[PDB]
């Protein structure tokens, strides 16, 4: 069992080595996570892609020998910790709202989102700021909470529990966190019930309300918290990461820079060079599963490690290199499979309005310390940084 935690800041900034080494192994490797958790990981673009959307590998905890606690369980009832029927009806009820066409309605508002933020950011008088404070964290919470009908002076207390879900101080702040969040999203949605609201919540509860058969009381706070929850360290991230790929890659910013029609594949090499997602979430083999001579027993934890399908080299030649212009097509960074993320075109609409208005709008924008100097969080699922210092002209 190879002890992760042992290995330090060194794997959190820079995992990929130890992954690679594993790989060269085999596909599948028992682990012990920096917190204390046993694992498996998966190696290996053809094996990470092949067990993503592997039915003989469920995210229903039922088939997990895992326990969970009561704060745990009370959010588990949603999509992604779901396998069919519940998956294929959980997911019915808001596929249109996640829709490329109907995303496309909020450019106007995401833009003007992203327009105050940067005014506030150009305010500074030295020129500096850190880009997570300033537009990493404020513009994913701000689109989704619009969109699920979170009220204002409530989304500062929804990022504190946010972060006790990745780095917390100790395992029992990361369950009262879970614990105050659902509370918090029962009155929530106790506070929609008869207000005639438009937001998706507000039609979520008529939904549960009108037939509890079709969106159970425990999915509905199950749907609430998976759709606020899944796409803010993700996307908060993804902005970091990437605009951190570009400034400390002076060739592929300045060719960004020269041909802005460039920025959807360098929002796509952001994703596969540096995606938020480490690995994959929880799951289950239903069965016991052979990997090339490898068994992992029925109900043990598994994680597909998607950092290590992105560096393999047979599937992305030159894996190390950021290519603004690589071929991106079949990266892993929004999962493949029945669980394919949901919330992919959004996502890619607030990354690359964010990236366009920060090159357009900061002069001689450049990373403000070395890359030595950055700090990753210790997160085997999640890959982020503490700040993102930047200045500009
Ligand atoms: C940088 C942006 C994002 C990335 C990299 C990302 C990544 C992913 C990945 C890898 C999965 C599948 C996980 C697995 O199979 O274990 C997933 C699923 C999911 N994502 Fe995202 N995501 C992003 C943005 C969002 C946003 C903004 C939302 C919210 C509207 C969202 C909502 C979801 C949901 C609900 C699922 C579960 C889908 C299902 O199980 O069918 N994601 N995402
Ligand atoms: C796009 C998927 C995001 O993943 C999540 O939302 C996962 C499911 C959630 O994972 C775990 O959160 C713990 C607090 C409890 C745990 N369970 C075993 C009791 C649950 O599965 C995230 C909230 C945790 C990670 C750190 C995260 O923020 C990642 C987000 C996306 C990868």
């Amino acid at each position: 069992v190879l002890d992760l935690g042992a290995l330090g800041q060194d794997f959190a900034a820079d995992p990929y080595p130890t992954y690679a080494r594993l790989r060269a192994e085999g596909p599948a490797h028992r682990v012990r996570t920096p917190e204390g958790d046993e694992v498996w990981l998966v190696v290996g673009y053809d094996r990470a892609r092949a067990v993503l959307a592997d039915p003989r590998f469920s995210k229903d905890w039922r088939n997990s020998t895992t326990p969970l606690t009561e704060a745990e369980a009370a959010l588990n009832h949603n999509m992604l910790e779901s396998d069919p029927p519940r998956h294929t009806r959980l997911r019915k009820l808001v596929a249109r709202e996640f829709t490329m066409r109907r995303v496309e309605l909020l450019r106007p508002r995401v833009q003007e989102i992203v327009d105050g933020l940067v005014d506030a950011m150009l305010a500074a008088p030295d020129g500096r700021a850190d880009l997570m404070e300033s537009l990493a964290w404020p513009l994913p919470i701000t689109v989704i909470s619009e969109l699920l009908g979170v009220p204002e002076p409530d989304r500062a207390a929804f990022r504190v529990w946010t972060d006790a879900f990745v780095f917390p101080d100790d395992p029992a702040q990361a369950q009262t966190a879970m614990a105050e969040m659902s509370g918090y999203l029962s009155r929530l949605i106790d506070s929609k019930r008869g207000q005639d609201g438009e937001d998706l919540l507000s039609a979520l509860v008529r939904t549960s309300d009108e037939d509890g058969s079709r969106l159970t009381s425990e999915e509905l706070l199950g749907m609430a918290f998976i759709l606020l929850v899944a796409g803010h360290e993700t996307t908060v991230n993804l902005i970091a990461n990437g605009m951190y790929a570009l400034l400390s890659h002076p060739d592929q910013l300045a060719a960004l820079r020269a041909d802005m029609t460039l920025l959807d594949g360098a929002v796509e090499e952001m994703l596969r060079y540096e995606g938020p997602v480490e690995s994959a979430t929880y799951r289950f083999p239903v069965e016991p599963v052979d990997l090339d001579g490898t068994v992992i027993p029925a109900g043990d934890t598994v994680l597909v490690v998607l950092a290590d399908a992105h560096r393999t080299p047979e599937r992305f030649p030159d894996p190390h290199r950021f290519d603004i212009r690589r071929d991106t097509a079949g990266h892993l960074a929004f999962g493949h499979g029945i669980h394919f993320c949901i919330g992919a075109p959004l996502a890619r609409l607030e990354a690359r309005i964010a990236v366009r208005a920060l090159l357009e709008r900061c002069p001689d924008l450049a990373l403000d310390v070395s890359p030595g100097e950055l700090v990753w969080y210790p997160n085997p699922m999640i890959r982020g940084l503490k700040a993102l210092p930047i200045r500009w002209r």
